[PDB]
């Protein structure tokens, strides 16, 4: 992995459950089935929505956990464990999404004004999950909820291994920004949403207490604004996509945007802890999209990113930090390409949240973005999530692997692994002063047989003579490896000699121990 390590020594496999309710899809006795099988073969956990339009459907605190509970028993009956998602947004809509279950319908009359949804630059209406904006109502309504789960999982908290917030449209912490009813579907620009009243005097009010006054902000802006209602969000987003975003209108307008987010963070998850902490003390998760379109569009940079929300990834994490939530991040399954017309570069994207996720003690999940059907995607999770230090990696989804038993074996093989301790020692390595002893090998977590960044480190052992190392490898799998010594300007300078093997790696603790 990056930086002289190994594997994730925490990495755990999950599956993600049908979008339908299980005896809309099957029956509870197969699916006990299912998941002893999915078990078999490597998976840790099951993710699964709940949705908000299920359990409090007929109005306020009018509360269905039957559902959820039923469900829970089964996991429990199949001796696995479920990562519950608490589904505050619409089902149906999305990419791969198989189903119509919008929120609560009553909710919407919460309000007299347009604080609850979104609107696009185009006047486009977006009801699939509430507007982070009406805090008020968030916070009354998220809380109820989360405390009202919290009481009804109490009994099976024993086969919860951890739990997912909704922060946004399907899951992810975002704005509903690319949509086929907005035109903004991929691998299109997305398109802005702060365009209802709301928004609009939000942001204006925003701006005028950070400078006090018009007068101020004109000569912050370098602007002629001549009313306090000229204070508005882009007019044209392809304009402000172009050069707009450079001023200090646009760079002021990008912090209220995304800062509307970062609240958001920070309230949820000060709900979601509130109510779980003391019951399940389990990690909780949200989830950042992977908008991997017009990444390196020259003329719009990150266009579809942008209007999602996601400006400065760094502040952006920042907020999970605080918000004391681990990270999701989806699209590891897929490799840059950078061209027109999409400018997709789905694996530099993923490489450095990776980098930043870590740089800041983050913890790191990840998830593919479409079904895969192809053996090579996994290989291209593989050496992703074994790399750049993932805890965890979701697959999306159930049906895919559950009535394929040869993607199920490649599954199995590639990414349902378990991690165990081993010792490499390698004796009698030509070294001198200034050369660093390195091993890789041919699986993802061996960086597969890479040297400049993925290699991973040996120490020297005053003691016995020796370079030896403390690597994490996949148990009960065969692999290829060979030692090599770097100089100290960072170049190889040697292989070992005969090329080492271990079929397969034991499942105990344990050394495996050559000479150069
Ligand atoms: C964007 O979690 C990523 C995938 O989203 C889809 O699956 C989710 C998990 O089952 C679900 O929450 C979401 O509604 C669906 O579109
Ligand atoms: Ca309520």
């Amino acid at each position: 992995a990056v930086n002289g390590k190994g594997m994730n020594p925490d990495y755990k496999a999950y599956l993600m459950a049908p979008l339908k309710k299980i005896p809309e899809v099957t029956n509870w006795e197969t699916f006990e089935n299912d998941l002893r099988w999915a078990k078999q073969n490597g998976f840790y956990a099951i993710t699964v929505d709940f949705w908000w339009g299920d359990m409090e459907k007929n109005g306020d605190q009018q509360f269905d956990f039957s559902y959820a509970q039923r469900f829970a028993q089964s996991v429990k009956n199949a001796g696995m464990k479920m990562i519950p998602i608490i589904s505050t947004h619409q089902c149906g809509g999305n990419v791969g999404d198989d189903c119509n279950v919008p929120i609560p319908s009553w909710v919407w009359n919460q309000k007299s004004d347009d604080s609850l949804y979104f609107k696009s630059e185009t006047g486009t209406v977006n009801k699939e999950t509430l507007n982070p904006l009406a805090s008020d109502v968030i916070r009354k309504e998220y809380g109820e909820l989360y405390t009202a789960f919290a009481a009804a999982m109490k009994p099976y908290k024993d086969v919860i291994a951890k739990i997912y917030l909704s922060g946004g449209p399907a899951g992810e912490l975002r704005y509903p920004s690319y949509t086929t009813s907005d035109g903004t579907g991929y691998p299109s620009r997305g398109k802005f949403q702060a365009y209802t009243e709301f928004a609009k005097s939000k942001f204006r009010l925003w701006v005028l207490n950070k400078y006090g006054s018009l007068n101020e902000v004109n000569k912050a802006w370098g602007t002629k604004l001549i009313s306090e209602l000229a204070i508005l969000p882009p007019s044209d987003g392809e304009q402000f996509l172009m050069n707009g975003y450079l001023s200090m209108y646009g760079k002021d307008y990008l912090e209220w945007y995304q800062g509307i987010l970062e609240n958001h963070t920070k309230l949820i998850g000060e709900l979601a802890h509130n109510a779980f902490d003391t019951t399940f003390q389990v990690p909780i998760g949200a989830k950042i999209a992977g908008v991997h379109w017009q990444y390196n569009n020259p003329t719009i940079p990150h266009g579809a990113e942008k209007p999602a929300g996601y400006n400065d990834y760094s502040h952006l994490l920042d907020a999970f930090k605080s918000a004391k939530l681990d990270v999701t991040f989806t699209c590891l399954e897929m490799t840059d390409k950078g061209s027109y017309p999409e400018y997709s570069m789905p694996k530099t994207l993923v490489q450095n949240i990776a980098t930043l996720a870590n740089e800041k003690g983050i913890v790191l999940n990840g998830e593919n973005a479409l079904s895969i059907g192809n053996e090579e995607e996994y290989k291209r999770v593989a050496e992703m999530a074994f790399n750049y230090n993932f805890a965890g990696f979701t697959l999306l989804r159930y049906q895919d692997v559950m009535y394929n038993n040869s993607l199920m074996g490649k599954f199995k093989d590639l990414l349902g692994v378990t991690p165990v301790m081993q010792t490499i020692v390698v004796k009698n390595v030509p070294t001198t002063i200034g050369d660093t002893v390195y091993i890789t090998g041919n699986r993802a977590e061996l960086g597969s047989w890479d040297t400049k960044q993925y290699p991973i480190q040996l120490y020297y052992d005053s003691h016995s003579n020796d370079w030896r190392g403390n690597v994490v490898l996949p148990a009960e799998r065969n692999i290829e490896f060979k030692a090599f010594i770097k100089s100290k300007d960072g170049t190889v300078k040697s292989w070992q000699t005969i090329q080492q093997s271990w079929n397969p790696v034991p499942l105990k603790t344990t050394s495996h121990t050559s000479s150069w």
